[PDB]
């Protein structure tokens, strides 16, 4: 038997606007689901997710082999040293059926002070040639720029959750600097379905991907209408229903780290099914040098004695160590 999660949805629309007492309302609904299954569904968002959507599909459904590898990241293309997490994440046929593009700000350009620094996780995004994917760029760093601008917003509202001034997380929330990225996830229809692209949980459950948090401050997700997700409870895994005409939110483990736990990074995984669909992730990451100062909401002085941890040393860390446990997308 297999319970399905309590998964609110949460007009976050005050969140945009300057009724103080409505941002408290917002505030008070994601406190409560952070407190408890992690997840809720952001509604009245204001983002075109059909666009999204469609956009998404005809690039996946035309991009070539050729452009796949003339794009990969080095963990598929040996040539292309400086690729660690933006370009093409390749499926491979019999082994592996999920493929994906992951892009980063599009302020990282050959003259950003980071590139010219060669920090890690910072990298100039690549893509493919304009006119094989005409308005494909366009439409993605668009997209990024929309579902930041609703990430701001909602990390307003979890700053007033936890008892804060409302621009305490976004104050670290930048274009210039910021971290973030979007991957492009396909899941393909195939058949056969491959066993060997399969997972088997210790619970017996077939997965696609393995029990996870996020490495992130917030994730603001999309995915087309197939359930998939499921989210660890005390009692176990609880079905989160999908919907594709909202974003899933939940706090990744930077979260959970400044709060002393009080919001939890929630415990994931995803179902195996054999169905055309779409995963389409913004991972909230701050900049490179971002701290903020833990607290614990739990106590009457609000004091943690956890260390302050540096984003960019986060990112990189949980980046290598998600691939390490849960396997290379
Ligand atoms: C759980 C979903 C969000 C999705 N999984 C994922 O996106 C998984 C787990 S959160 N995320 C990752 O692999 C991290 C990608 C990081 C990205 N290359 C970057 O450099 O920033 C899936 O559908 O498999
Ligand atoms: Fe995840």
């Amino acid at each position: 038997s297999v319970s399905k999660a309590n998964v609110p949805k949460i007009d976050v629309s005050p969140l945009f606007g300057d009724d103080q007492a409505a941002k408290m309302r917002v505030a008070q609904q994601i406190d409560a689901a952070s407190r408890d299954t992690g997840f809720f569904y952001a509604v009245n968002h204001g983002i075109n997710v059909q666009r999204l959507s469609q956009k998404t599909k005809e690039f996946h459904m035309s991009i070539t082999p050729e452009e796949k590898w003339d794009l990969a990241i080095r963990a598929y293309n040996k040539e292309h040293q400086d690729q660690v997490r933006a370009g093409y994440y390749l499926s491979i046929p019999g082994k592996k059926a999920v493929e994906s593009f992951c892009y980063l700000n599009p302020n990282f350009t050959p003259d950003h002070p980071r590139i010219q620094a060669k920090t890690p996780t910072h990298e100039v995004n690549v893509w493919p040639d304009e006119t094989k994917h005409p308005g494909f760029q366009d439409f993605a760093e668009q997209y990024y720029w929309d579902v930041f601008g609703l990430s701001s917003a909602l990390l307003k509202g979890y700053a007033l959750a936890l008892g804060k001034e409302e621009n305490f997380f976004a104050r670290h929330f930048k274009p210039d600097d910021t971290l973030a990225s979007v991957v492009l996830i396909r899941y393909p229809y195939l058949d056969p379905y491959p066993e060997a692209a399969i997972k088997t949980a210790a619970d017996g459950t077939k997965l696609s991907f393995e029990w996870h948090e996020d490495v992130s401050l917030i994730t603001v997700l999309y995915q087309s209408n197939v359930q998939n997700l499921q989210v660890e409870t005390a009692a176990g895994y609880q079905d989160i229903e999908a919907d594709d005409t909202g974003y899933l939110i939940e706090c990744g483990s930077y979260m959970a780290h400044l709060t002393n736990n009080y919001y939890k990074a929630p415990i994931h995984r995803v179902k195996w099914v054999n169905a055309e669909r779409q995963s389409l992730p913004f991972f909230v990451n701050l900049g490179y040098d971002s701290v903020i100062d833990p607290f614990d909401p739990r106590e009457p002085n609000g004091k943690s004695d956890r260390e302050p941890l540096s984003y960019g040393d986060y990112l990189q860390n949980g980046l290598v160590s998600l691939i390490n446990k849960n396997g290379q997308t």
